[PDB]
């Protein structure tokens, strides 16, 4: 079990972690987190302590949220997505800057999303699963200082694949009507 | 949304959870919680608690397993495809040694098993391919491995020729 850890070239507290995996003809094993390697990466004390799963249709986008106390760890565990974090501290010589990775088997990175940024992905596959963690003081009641911006918020920019994304459930009615 | 759980406690093989999630589902997908540590980490004993997550993803007619050992406890579902996942206790001691319990887990029956210390866990893919995701917890090759179709055990698979090597496929 191992893990390669980098920091963000371009958001400061953002970390890019790499599994290694064993593939064979019939399949392919890896560990996304120990809590030994990983729990580290968090403010003294904290720990990873939920799991959640998102499984969304080509062409969804999920996001953007964050709030300012939620540490969250993603990726995609069948599909690929593209995954954007979008710094959101105002004090930030990177705020409002975003970084996209392109998630999938065969770029398997997991992102470290700290308190303060923006979370977003968009499925480019047939459908896609996402995964993702989360950290937080505070069990009991929910996050204050939570912030939701569109996808297409045009101070952030963001270069998504396509101009047409799934956002409301009201929106999937267009696409793939069956003939 | 409301993050909640069904913790039942098996009625086949004592130790054993079966537990399960509540989830949201529209025509875009499905979101839902696995695990809390609050909720679940509570369920195994002594302030142990689960420290590593692991995904296996296996092509259609895969079997993976009978492995387990004494210090390792586990929490398993399916999460993309359907699978049967198969329980055995191995504990020499339990009045249900080699008995087992399988679940057919899918989107549509989002079980989690918690495969306590001294259990065989093994999985079959019925699906085109599917994704496993577990949790282990505990303070070399797993202390045992036994056959997918050991004769004591007598497990009810749905095929009589799953792969088992890489040369199968």
């Amino acid at each position: 079990i191992e893990f390669n850890i980098q920091e963000s070239k371009i958001l400061k507290g953002v970390y890019i972690i790499t599994p290694n995996k064993f593939r064979d003809l019939r399949g392919e094993i890896w560990t996304a987190f120990t809590s030994k390697a990983v729990d580290k990466l968090l403010p003294n004390g904290l720990k990873f302590i939920h799991d959640k799963f998102i499984h969304s249709k080509h062409n969804v986008i999920r996001g953007i949220h964050g709030d300012v106390k939620t540490y969250k760890l993603a990726t995609c565990v069948y599909g690929e997505i593209h995954q954007v974090v979008v710094d959101c501290r105002k004090d930030s010589p990177t705020y409002l800057k975003y970084e996209k990775f392109i998630i999938n088997q065969d770029n398997q990175q997991i992102i470290l999303v700290p308190a303060g940024f923006g979370n977003a992905h968009y499925v480019t596959s047939e459908s896609a699963v996402y995964y993702y963690k989360c950290a937080y003081k505070g069990d009991y009641v929910d996050a204050p200082d939570q912030f939701t911006y569109a996808w297409n918020d045009e101070r952030i920019g963001i270069d998504w694949p396509t101009n047409s994304p799934i956002l409301s459930e009201r929106d999937i009615l267009a696409t793939k009507n069956k003939g």
